[PDB]
């Protein structure tokens, strides 16, 4: 077995996790100024949900889940100070929730899918289905197995994370992508045990995939 739980929500409660960058992920918000996000959408892993808030601000009514109830209170108060009215969170788990069948019209996961255990995998792909209206898209940001080993990160590769979906969705592409981050000073060691790509703005970016797909 393994879990991540307590790191999450000591992460949140926090110095701010590294990953809320307070911006949609880049490679994510280049999907949505084409269009590619749709309907009523659902943020599953949200975190402190910049993405979902992104969202609700261009009129998409969304919902964000979390594991994390920390998460949950960060986007919350996020929406409190943007005046939102039509984004919602709740702390669930996304490898087994119900209450929103045939909902989402979009579903995105903004690295939630690699902090989960590979056995975690299959509840979550149905959850998510369970979820969906017909034809809703769904687009995965995860990091690439070359980059990050195993251990309490489930990185994927490229064919892992195709024989995963595709049991589900059909996929349109999936391609190499940045997950970007503010690392603290010093961040895996000197010298880095990990490939850490300096950005600008003072950002950093891991390597991964951006998978795209769609209910079928
Ligand atoms: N089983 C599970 N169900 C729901 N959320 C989970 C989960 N396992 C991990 N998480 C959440 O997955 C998130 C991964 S970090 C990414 C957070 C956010 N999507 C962003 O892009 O900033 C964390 O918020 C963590 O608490
Ligand atoms: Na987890
Ligand atoms: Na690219």
């Amino acid at each position: 077995t393994e879990s991540l739980d307590l790191e999450f929500e000591s992460a949140y409660r926090g110095v701010r996790p590294p990953w809320s960058i307070g911006e949609p992920q880049p490679e994510l918000a280049a999907l949505i100024v084409q269009g590619k996000f749709r309907g009523d959408v659902l943020d599953v892993g949200c975190g402190e949900a910049a993405i979902s808030l992104a969202l609700a601000e261009r009129g998409h009514t969304t919902v964000g889940l979390d594991l994390s109830p920390a998460a949950v209170e960060l986007a919350r108060h996020e929406a409190a100070k943007r005046g939102l009215a039509n984004a919602s969170f709740e702390v669930a788990d996304a490898s087994s929730f119900t209450g929103y069948d045939g909902r989402f019209d979009t579903i995105v996961d903004s690295t939630l899918f690699h902090s989960m255990p590979v056995e975690s995998r299959e509840g979550y792909l149905q959850s998510i289905v369970r979820a969906a209206a017909p034809g809703a898209s769904y687009f995965v940001l995860v990091f690439d197995r070359a980059a990050i080993p195993e251990g309490p990160i489930n990185a994927v590769t490229e064919d892992e994370l195709r024989a995963a979906v595709s049991k589900y969705w059909i996929i349109d592409e999936i391609k190499p992508a940045r997950l970007y981050a503010r690392f603290p000073a010093g961040f895996a060691g000197m010298p880095a045990l990990l490939d850490i790509r300096e950005e600008p703005n003072g950002l950093q970016s891991i390597g991964g995939w951006l998978l795209s797909a769609h209910l079928g």
